[PDB]
């Protein structure tokens, strides 16, 4: 059975937030199992496109309607500008599911 995931909110690094160049930072998202059954074992959040700032973090097997805070350790690009990365949940078998979530940086 295919799992579900909905984006709750950006816990850090909002759509409108500026970080300096080459600066280390943690990116945290709040997500939920918006499905009828628990997530299977061995699920993870994976990098899937756009700019990269490390491509996978394990996430716990959430019960239906449960919330989780997922954190990824990143580093802002060396030059100024607007950058965007995509992430998406993935099962132990390699199947992606859920909402695509974003990291959007304005380096100044």
């Amino acid at each position: 059975s295919v799992p579900s995931m909905s984006f709750v909110e950006d816990v850090t690094i909002g759509e409108g937030e500026s970080i300096p160049p080459d600066t280390q930072f943690v990116k945290t998202w709040r997500i939920q199992n918006s499905g009828a059954e628990a997530w299977p074992p061995g699920v993870c959040l994976k990098y899937v496109g756009g700019d990269q700032f490390v491509n996978m973090v394990m996430v716990r097997s959430l019960e239906p309607q449960e919330i989780a805070d997922v954190s990824v350790q990143m580093c802002s690009p060396s030059r100024a500008g607007m950058y965007q990365g995509q992430w998406r949940m993935c099962t132990a078998t390699g199947l992606y599911y859920g909402d695509v979530i974003w990291v959007i940086l304005s380096v100044e």
